[PDB]
């Protein structure tokens, strides 16, 4: 019902800061930028590589689908607010196609190595280092009043050789205001907090912290995704087989959450599992008591009890990354 950190931070800022409908982007010319290669199409997006001919700075170009002005302003405004923030993808320009008049956003390029080939090779230290760096990103945007709402491996770009991390794709990010009711059609199925799966709209930054748990578990147990749901119903079932079904009803009770009657026939009764149930010889080298303590405190039904980004950065799991700063 209310975020445990930074709950009020947007109300203590100028309305200009969080009133995105009133933001006016200056739309440049999308012809100075020359497409090279469609690094993958998407929902309201298709993404390409290219060169700022005005000097030759490599870049990435995300071509919005302008049947929603408001979503466009929301994202532009949020990136304006996070410019130069710890580990956030730098937005360079906002542009449009002259003859076509369709808008687009231009992003610093990143030689990322694909998580599907990089998670195979991470050491126990790598995992702690990059997670810390993802945490810094999340504590920044949260303290700037903002929920990412789509934390997941594809949106955590990692240049292993430069040891750089950039969290990206802010087309779902949103200003947090207390008591505000949000859409649950955010985040990838596998990284959706249970609040979204039970349709509880009064959520907050703590959702990203669940998403981050999911990433952490997949990394130290090498099961990616960790909670591999078939749909939104099955996803909550997968979670409950691990966290226990009694500890789910307790949450719903606490927050007065109406449970769709279709869950009765499929939830069953499950006990809370031991996070050691997931260790085996292929991932033992990545799992430590301090790693499972962090994990237990990230993946909770009660979004309010979830470790914040700053609490998590303080965890002993990260003491190896602190000293090596
Ligand atoms: N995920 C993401 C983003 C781009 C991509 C989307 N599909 C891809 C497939 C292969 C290589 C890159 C991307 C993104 N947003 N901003 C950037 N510089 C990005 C990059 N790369």
């Amino acid at each position: 019902s209310r975020a445990r950190v930074y709950a009020e931070v947007n109300s203590l800022r100028s309305r200009e800061y969080w009133d995105y409908e009133a933001h006016v982007p200056s739309w440049g010319n999308q012809d100075d930028y020359q497409l090279v290669r469609k690094l993958g199409r998407g929902k309201y997006s298709e993404v390409f590589e290219a060169i700022n001919i005005t000097n030759n700075e490599r870049v990435v170009v995300k071509i919005l689908k302008p049947v929603k002005k408001k979503k466009i302003k929301r994202e532009v405004k949020i990136l304006e607010n996070l410019r130069g923030g710890t580990n956030i993808i730098k937005l360079i320009d906002t542009v449009k196609d002259p003859v076509s008049k369709t808008p687009a956003l231009v992003f610093e390029y990143i030689n990322n190595t694909d998580f599907k080939q990089l998670y195979q090779i991470l050491t126990d230290f790598d995992i702690r280092f990059y997670m810390y760096e993802l945490l810094k990103a999340l504590d920044y945007c949260h303290s700037k009043g903002i929920m990412h709402r789509d934390v997941k491996p594809h949106n955590v770009m990692i240049d292993h050789q430069q040891k750089k991390l950039r969290l990206i794709d802010w087309g779902l990010a949103e200003f947090y205001h207390p008591a505000q009711e949000y859409n649950v059609r955010v985040a990838s199925r596998y990284f959706k907090g249970p609040e979204l799966l039970v349709d509880y709209q009064m959520y907050d930054y703590s959702l990203d912290m669940w998403s981050l748990g999911c990433m952490l578990a997949s990394m130290i147990f090498r099961r990616e995704p960790f909670f591999h749901g078939q749909d939104n119903y099955d996803q909550l079932v997968r979670i409950a087989k691990v966290l226990g079904t009694e500890e789910l009803y307790g949450y719903l009770k606490k927050y007065h959450i109406d449970l769709d009657p279709h869950f009765n026939d499929i939830l069953g009764q499950h006990s809370r599992k031991r996070w050691e149930n997931f260790i085996h010889s292929e991932n033992r080298h990545l799992v430590s008591p301090e790693a499972l303590d962090l994990l237990d405190k990230l993946l909770r039904y009660d979004h309010q009890q979830r470790l914040t980004a700053k609490e998590a950065m303080e965890h002993p799991y990260f003491y190896p990354v602190v000293k090596e700063q």
